[PDB]
């Protein structure tokens, strides 16, 4: 019965992302999962959990330049999809990956 | 002209990552360069510059998981290969995207 | 009722930072208040609240130092108090303000 | 003959803050140097240097405030005067500490 869930603040108006796509996919496969933060920057239900959080390599792929756009970088933005990749070792544990994003810079963390 | 160089800073001794293997690949393509960083934490010729350094996505495949598991996490860390993804716009400028590392979180700038 | 909150997370094994001295004062003033983080690297109550949370500027003295020398970082600790000041303007607001902290670095945000 | 210099990146723009002013003072005293960024977001000469650099506590006020007041945050913004306090132990040491800031956040380190 573990858990991953995730976060994102836009450092540039200490605002959370809102609407912003995630994608989320195991090590070496294609998306399996694609969700879209709501108004606190979060996602309803757990990006995984229980069953299906097995223990090994995913990869969160968060759509920082669409997001930016919107909020406006460019024609062809420095940050377009920002990739996540981190394993996940115990499948019974909880593990919160927020994302701090800037249009030229981010911190990834495990955070609580 | 353009120029893409990195730089690694372990934030866990204030010590730069000294011999830390770094990929590098186009979009969607296969690795194109294989570097380890000297003991400044940086690589002794750029990672891109003139001709190579096409305008597009690239991603570079830093290995922590390796690094921090001579410095020392576990048998399956939290992060294996810290994957970063970009946008290189113009051709003819310069690029210098830092990594701020720890074994739980990190930073991704483009600096000066 | 506006509210200020904040939480430490140690970047250095992805866990919350407990028991941590967090000193809060008021621009020029001297402390006001001396809270000591949980498990979860919070405090149970605000850290200002209603009537307390006036508009202006505070100082949170946050002590790196102790905390990282009892999970031990030497005699004279690169970081010893952390210290963050930071205006709080509309005084019915909820500020949170989250600490990612690391022996030599650490990301001071506005998060959800 | 020791050295303490330093960097401000906007993350904002990906660019150097230029112009910003930075406060230096020993713990518990009043300023002792003022200095502005030049374009690279750095100072000429170092912020500290040989008898100068005495072991101990030191404090930086970046005036982040006063840098995206120009470059744009409001009339009360949340970071004014983005305070650093650290110690440094030895004197013939070098010290990089730069800063990445953002209007909402910001990272502080010991780069290289
Ligand atoms: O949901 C979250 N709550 C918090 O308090 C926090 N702190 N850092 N990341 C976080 N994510
Ligand atoms: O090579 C670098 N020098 C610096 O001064 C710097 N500041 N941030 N990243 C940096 N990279």
């Amino acid at each position: 019965m573990g858990k991953l869930t995730t976060h994102i603040l836009d450092l540039t108006c200490g605002k959370p992302a809102a609407n912003v796509k995630i994608g989320l996919k195991r090590l070496g496969e294609s998306i399996m999962k694609e969700v879209y933060t709501n108004n606190d920057g979060r996602v309803d239900v757990p990006l995984l959990a229980g069953e299906e959080l097995m223990s090994g390599e995913y990869v969160m792929e968060f759509h920082a330049g669409d997001y930016f756009a919107s909020k406006n970088a460019a024609d062809q933005p420095f940050l377009t999809i920002v990739t996540v990749r981190f394993q996940l070792a115990d499948p019974d544990a909880h593990y919160h990956i927020p994302l701090l994003l800037s249009p030229f810079g981010y911190q990834v963390y495990r955070g609580s």
